């Protein structure tokens, strides 16, 4: 408080240490009044008659929340380049959050002209759901995060949640949460808020690509001591059955015995960026490859981590198996392909199956020769495996993270799960960073001079602004490779252009021209 | 004071311990200027010519008071469910009250447009009547309590009181109280107010229902060693008198000797919710069953705790023997039955008489046989007992408390009383939680430049707002029943509906759909 | 047996297993006139609720 004194400082930089990097980000926010200080029941019926697949029931709250669950909220593009070009892995360790320099403004709109003035006695309520007693919405890749550019001023998003629904109706098991049922303190002028949190133990993210394929792990000079069936008939035919075996064999690497097999798969439809190569029909929902839950079909959005395309064809992408980001200024309804940025997980093709291909073939009958009678005899038949679950001896790589991608997600509190790495990429934790809720305290207008028991519905128009600072410490996994030839590194292009990539244009608009992965260095196996 | 500092915090939650539960509630209030800073004499004559039963004389004060004498002011609906489904009794122990974040606003209404601005130098006066030297109005089930929903902003009610009256006139014994005759302190900017209070020893509220009836406490297998008169004549007649006695007797449980009898009663008229079953006449006052005091008739509102109806008929309710709450949004004059919520004390039918039935029968003469002369002989006659006072060996249950019902009441300071449990339900104390009075300090407008002895009657239009926090610690009485079969518990209905019970609707209006009692668990005797 | 307590912040009441008050010839989970004990229905364990 006061002209000569502040309640907070700059705090925007990145410190690089031996095996640690500390990122600090500071932004200025604006928080309006949401829902006119009311809790409102919402459902699909309130927005027209939709399909059963899109039915929902929930509540909208007058609270707002802070979101920094994206990598660009903490790493500058140059800092991201340092991270991915020199480290085999990384993971968050602890975070520090600060709220300071609160300013509450009141707005009067009389006879057209609008006037904004300070309201020194107003308050802003902040609390953290450190016990995870509220629905968690930070793991759904929603907008409203801290802007990647530090100079941008952003709007705090409104907090809402969903519960159980039967169509547009609710059931007795549905839960209603009031955020005012959490501790409320009395504040004076000039206060600040801060808290700390420690990330639970998570595995390092694989920020590397494999220099070896799963089917090429053998010595290309030495035979195996195992045999494979190589011939079933002598050729010609009447009764020419036989059994011949052979050694494999660098010349027959396909039939060699192996200890491990590629990870699981779930077939996705293949779409070409060359529109003339696609079928002349409307297939976005019909060929979507989805999953069902309680009679509702939900798109198999990215899903299991699978290679986006086969080698030598980057023009193909799975229908809903890849993260698709929008370019700066891109609209929201029916935009062209040049307005969106489609990621591809081509690095994991060494261990994961191709998203648009079958996992393999399996036998579907018993081949048999003649034996008594004739029609009984049948040749060997095989069938395509379009979806394959986990099998012992399987290995796979998880989906890559991106500069514009999410960081963490909350593992659902269930009896069981398998490999709870979030399917959109990142670190899955049972106790992620808690949600931080914020709201302007309502200030009623002049009440009537005669008592009335009805709740007040006339408030002073107010909004608040301030600064938010988040600092995260990351642990680094160094690389000690013995590779002789130079590695692949992310780099800018020297060729001249009208604008500098990852900068502002003439109008002052910051833009990220392309997605940045983390898998540039290489390692064996 | 100041933007960066507050004078109070969140403080809104409930803590459950072994045998204690602590509830904390925080609300935002608004306090206008009442009565233009004047004390005004009020009477029934000021509101037209009413009947003698409604005559009164009193004063209206420019002060306001805080009311939290309702259970929903401290317990959330889910917290109420936890209390009543797991405990045999409860009682308050101590309370903590806080007032903070005071904001005083001044209003100017020139040429139509209204402007509201801060008045940093104004004050608000608060004091507690800890010596009970003022009339106590918190035990009359008045509106203006803390809203059940924490997000609602409420208006502080105006304080008024009554004294002795003769019609619309006063008498020499009437008392006039000035609230400014209580200690007044000088305040600076940014102050807060708080105080503590300890509840006096009160009995636990019976939050249970009896699994046994008062007339079925015997062993149904063993006879009694007592005899009862069973026959007075042999039958036929001329002179057939005799005296025959019998043992009772599981087959004659009605005539068995008993040690205790049902509690007192006061007959109430029976009204059916099926309007076609009621008499086609206007009977609300004529058949009201009231009591008189100094020539004034007052309705016997709920009165002695009695069973609302006999078993197998919930369509009947006593005329004024039950608490009737209004649904959300219900009007105040001549509303239909579907707009109100009628409670029923059906649980206490095991020990208390039915409100709409006679207590029993009593003998009203001396039966006699022939003896000299003839007309003297008379058969036995009995009369109905419509009202029965306390008798030795009587047992009864008090009226149940509700989530929307009152908590406590002040026992009148008289020479004597019997069982001073409030008739509307709750805990009766000689020294209840003291009244908390609050008022905006008057700020005069510009006075004339020439002295004038008359009191100033021109003040700046002001109102105040702030936050209020009340915390109450409750003592719990656990249950140790040996009942084998499951008990009856309060529960929500799973069946789908447009809105969630005890939540907000689409418009953001909170509503309580039904009254909640406390008697769900069972115990013997 | 070790117990795991619930600390939910759900506002509306939960679903609980309860007996039916409606009158009947026999008490559920008790003996009949002949003295035969019987369990009238299966009882699960999933009545309280939690997120995720």
């Amino acid at each position: 408080d006061g002209v000569g004194s502040s309640s907070g400082n700059w705090h925007c930089d990145s410190q690089w240490l031996g095996d640690r990097v500390i990122t600090t980000s500071t932004r200025t926010w604006a928080l309006p009044t949401y829902n006119n200080h009311l809790y409102k029941q919402i459902s699909n019926s309130t927005s027209g008659g939709s399909s059963n697949d899109n039915a929902y029931f929930g509540y909208s709250t007058p609270w707002g929340y802070f979101d920094f669950n994206r990598f660009h909220c903490h790493f500058s593009p140059r800092d991201w380049q340092r991270l991915i070009n020199n480290n085999w892995g990384f993971r968050p360790k602890r975070l520090n959050f600060k709220l300071f320099n609160i300013q509450v403004k009141e707005v009067t709109d009389n006879n057209g002209v609008k006037t904004i003035a300070n309201n020194l006695t107003s308050t802003v309520q902040v609390f953290t759901d450190s016990d995870y007693q509220l629905p968690y919405v930070l793991g759904s890749a929603h907008e409203g995060c801290l802007p990647p550019f530090p100079a941008d001023v952003f709007m705090i998003p409104q907090y809402g949640y969903l519960t159980l629904n039967d169509g547009s109706q609710a059931v007795g098991r549905s839960s209603f949460y009031c955020l005012e049922y959490f501790p409320s303190q009395m504040l004076r002028t000039g206060n600040n808020f801060q808290f700390s949190y420690e990330f639970e133990n998570v595995p390092f993210h694989s920020s590397y690509a494999h220099s070896q394929s799963l089917d090429r792990l053998m010595n290309p000079l030495i035979d195996q001591y195992l045999y494979y069936l190589s011939k079933t008939i002598n050729g010609s035919g009447q009764n020419q059955q036989t059994l011949k075996f052979s050694v494999a064999g660098p010349s027959n690497m396909a039939v060699q015995g192996r200890n491990y097999i590629p990870g699981p798969s779930y077939r996705q439809q293949r779409v070409s960026t060359t529109v003339t190569q696609n079928n002349n029909s409307e297939f976005a929902w019909p060929g979507a490859s989805s999953w069902a839950l309680n009679g509702r079909n939900s798109l198999m959005n990215p899903g299991p981590a699978m290679a986006s395309h086969k080698e030598g064809e980057d023009r193909f992408f799975p229908l809903s198996g890849s993260l698709i980001f929008g370019k700066q200024g891109t609209g929201r309804d029916n935009v062209d392909a040049d307005k969106v940025m489609i990621t591809n997980e081509e690095e994991i093709k060494t261990t994961n199956p191709v998203a648009t291909e079958s996992y393999g073939q399996v036998a579907t009958n018993h081949q048999s020769a003649q034996w008594p009678t004739s029609y009984d005899a049948a040749q060997a038949q095989t069938g395509w495996v379009q979806n394959q679950g986990i099998l012992p001896g399987m290995v796979w790589q998880d989906r890559d993270v991106y500069l514009q991608g999410p960081i963490w997600a909350k593992i659902p509190h269930t009896d069981g799960n398998f490999h709870p790495s979030p399917l959109m990429g990142g670190f899955g934790m049972k106790h992620p960073p808690p949600q931080i809720l914020i709201k302007n305290t309502p200030v009623p207008a002049d009440p009537p001079t005669a008592f009335n028991k009805d709740k007040l519905n006339s408030f002073i128009t107010q909004y608040s602004t301030g600064q938010v600072s988040v600092e995260i410490e990351w642990e680094l996994q160094k690389e000690n490779s013995k590779r002789w030839n130079p590695e692949i590194q992310y780099t800018s292009n020297y060729y001249k252009s009208n604008n500098v990539e990852f900068a502002v244009n003439t109008e002052g608009v910051y833009s990220e021209p392309r997605p940045i992965g983390t898998r540039y260095l290489t390692r064996n196996l």
